[PDB]
């Protein structure tokens, strides 16, 4: 296996002590993956940009102690306002989606070190279960599934572009039920707190699967003679199960080509929101952090999913609400009732 | 579950005597293929046009009998000569893709009928094993792959954009090779004349995907900075494979989220070679025809020993022949 990427990349994380081997694997999968669910682009600075916000994030998901948003210097080499400028700088979410990014390397990186042990990581852990919804909105985050429908849009300069809150939860529902539908064992083996069928029942997982893609297929008719918008249903439907056929940073090959096998710290970060967190956030953290349900079973700290075990009671609001996506899309959608 | 596609589409085939559920499942398997491969377009009425040939090819390939581009007339109510002009008309390639497309109106149609005992069907067969650079060659236009590489040039408007001959062949191998390779159990519980590794040793199969696979990686990277050639990657990556994951044609759901389980008329037809038949077809035919090798079994053609290790070479073979066609690779 040999690593191919535009060049233009190719002396990235010059102040960064990795093997020149390893550079190679990341570069190449921020290649891969912008090219899979950003296959149409008119802007090469904003692509590559785009690009470097791969790169940040994948050494961030495998080594956190490498990246700190907090410290507020370069990180790993870039200057991170300077490349989330160069991809949003003049369309209508630049401020929200460089908050989203934030968010993203805070809780990634600290997933994927010591820090997991602590306040900020159980409190965020402890907010996922708080109510479906919030499981999908910060899944979303988790994904940069927004940030990606923003950066496919800005990517072919479509700068007059954009979307309601729901309309983005909606969205993001669609792709994330669909990736972590097919994700689902490799999530498992890996012990994820992020994965919807660790708190979505394990039974709906192809029905869901098979909901989000007829729905994406209806939106997608729906939006036709619109060619500014197949980028947000290219976003969804690539990274929605194809990814794991396409990427080698996934082993359907390796697979012989099948598929399906310190408190102190917190508040800082809190007061920080505006810069860090994803408007709603701390709220998010403020009032799940601890848990909201006495059946719910939490861990005092974080082939088995590592989040919170719903109780039953809580799995059925989840079924049901799992049960009623059409209806909510139609709702922020009304092009779908037709 | 129903079927979802631009209402463009939703009122053609009124000539057609079929339910309008299976029209509904037709319209939306077009659909689903023109999006999912031309992922990108900026003229509406070409991608129409498009969807239109998707529309005839689904129906000559399940009812043979309802679709004859011989009889020279409208196609299940379509014009055909028109909507590849809508199509193709100002695009470098016009000509030789109604060619292309109507060889496979030709092939399909027969395959999917009576006329799959006939003499032009038996030559056919015998001449996909010819050679490996003829079954893929062939295969090509069985599965419309430089037909639909051009289909997206145009319905994006890159009207000056071509390949040579040696290119598109190269280009189609990947994809083929790709989508053959994760099609095989589909196509060997289908008894498919028309599938890669039917030919091809199957122990390939896995390396190949893996190799067309990097390649496309390669040429993808080689191509950076110039947005309008995503268009011919993207077909590629989208056809060789994904496509089971994304259209309702393919099991992905119902397997639970898985993959991986007369002469007269011969002659009438060799005469209308520069209307019917893309460039070379009549020739594959003519000297294919009665089968090239002493040892090989004709009657999909079953290859003997050595002709058998002859494709193994021409596989291993990939890297070299698409760099040869390709300088942007070696660097
Ligand atoms: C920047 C980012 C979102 C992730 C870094 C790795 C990349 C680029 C993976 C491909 C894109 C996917 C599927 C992201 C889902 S977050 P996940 O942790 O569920 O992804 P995984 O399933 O482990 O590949
Ligand atoms: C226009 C055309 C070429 C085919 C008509 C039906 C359609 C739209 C199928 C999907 C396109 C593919 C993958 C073509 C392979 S022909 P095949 O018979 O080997 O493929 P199969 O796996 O049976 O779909
Ligand atoms: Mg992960
Ligand atoms: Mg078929
Ligand atoms: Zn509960
Ligand atoms: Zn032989």
């Amino acid at each position: 296996m040999t690593w191919y990427y535009p060049p233009d990349i190719a002396s990235d994380l010059q102040s960064v002590n990795l093997p020149a081997e390893l550079k190679g694997e990341i570069f190449a999968c921020a290649w891969e993956y912008t090219r899979c669910v950003i296959p149409n682009y008119t802007n090469w600075n904003r692509y590559v940009a785009f690009m470097r916000t791969i790169i940040i994030g994948v050494i961030a998901e495998f080594r956190g102690e490498m990246v700190d948003v907090t410290a507020s210097t370069s990180i790993l080499g870039y200057d991170l306002d300077g490349v989330l400028a160069a991809l949003f700088e003049g369309t209508p979410g630049h401020k929200e989606m460089a908050r989203e990014y934030k968010t993203f390397l805070l809780i990634t990186a600290d997933k994927a070190s010591e820090r997991r042990d602590g306040e900020l990581f159980r409190r965020y852990v402890n907010a996922l279960a708080q109510s479906p919804r919030h499981w999908f909105r910060m899944r979303d985050c988790d994904a940069l599934a927004r940030f990606t429908i923003a950066s496919a849009l800005a990517c072919n300069d479509l700068d007059d572009i954009w979307y309601t809150e729901e309309q983005f939860e909606i969205l993001t529902e669609i792709g994330d039920t669909l990736y972590d539908a097919v994700a689902f064992y490799k999530h498992r083996a890996e012990g994820e707190t992020n994965s919807t069928f660790a708190y979505m029942p394990e039974d709906l997982r192809i029905k869901a699967y098979s909901e989000c893609r007829e729905i994406l297929w209806a939106l997608d008719a729906a939006w036709a003679r619109n060619p500014k918008l197949v980028n947000v249903i290219n976003f969804l439907r690539f990274f929605g199960g194809p990814i794991h056929m396409m990427m080698r940073r996934y082993r359907f090959v390796e697979e012989n080509l099948t598929i399906g096998k310190n408190t102190q710290r917190y508040k800082a970060l809190i007061g920080r929101s505006e810069e860090l967190m994803f408007p709603g956030l701390a709220e998010f953290l403020e009032v799940g952090g601890d848990g909201v349900c006495d059946k719910c079973r939490y861990r005092e700290s974080y082939h088995q999913f590592g989040g919170v075990e719903l109780c039953s009671e809580c799995k059925l609001s989840w079924r049901q609400y799992l049960e009623c996506f059409v209806e909510r899309a139609a709702d922020v959608f009304p092009e779908l009732k037709t």
